[PDB]
């Protein structure tokens, strides 16, 4: 929570295509979904995703903001587990910053699309197993 | 919970070196650890690991048996998320079946070592994202 391998961890996260974000539902069960990380700044304690308001992950976060992210590199040599609190902000300014031509495709009404939901993860702990 | 891509999913799990097992701690936070799957039989609703009694994952499971497993293939083309209930049995018969020369190494007193803890995951839901 207050120390570093941050350099290499952020390196590992930029390398991995999909985070597995795990959440707990009203019955307390854990489920995960793969998602592409839009931004990772560990010094500012911020991991950002662009989600859908209709998604299960957003549904679960609305009742329980305590989430987990995990990242595995394709060489199977590096793993990261983050424990964090997920927020559901509306921030046009921020959405603009995170926007790509990928998203302009799969969101019928672009940056004004009602289904867009930014997810801000504020990590409070990070464990990792790096090689080597 | 009552249907199949079980064939290919078990195939995907045999292919992946480490599951990320996520658990929730007394404060409700989620944390994950990488672990090698000792056995996967989805028809019998059984995923087995050999853990350590001193481990955090076992600690968390003792108070909250509701866990998550995720598996990502190194080609980044296949992902599996399992929601499950973890049990902490003592079963010599079963330990014998799951035993390898790897474990004989890193457990000072072998199959009689006090630190051994079998973990049985009984899945109740599986989602996956396969290609393609």
């Amino acid at each position: 929570s207050n120390q570093k391998h941050i350099d290499k961890i952020q390196a590992v996260i930029k390398d991995v295509k999909f985070a597995m974000i795990s959440t707990s539902n009203k019955k307390g069960d854990i489920h995960a979904w793969p998602m592409t990380t839009s931004e990772v700044n560990l010094d500012n304690k911020e991991i950002w995703f662009i989600g859908d308001k209709t998604s299960d992950v957003v549904k679960d976060i609305q009742d329980d903001a305590r989430i987990g992210l995990t990242y595995a590199t394709q060489d199977e040599k590096n793993y990261v587990s983050i424990s964090g609190d997920a927020e559901l902000p509306t921030d046009k300014a921020k959405l603009d910053e995170l926007w790509s031509p990928v998203y302009s495709a799969f969101f019928a009404n672009g940056k004004e699309d009602a289904n867009i939901q930014l997810i801000k993860v504020v990590p409070h702990g990070v464990e990792c197993w790096l090689s080597g």
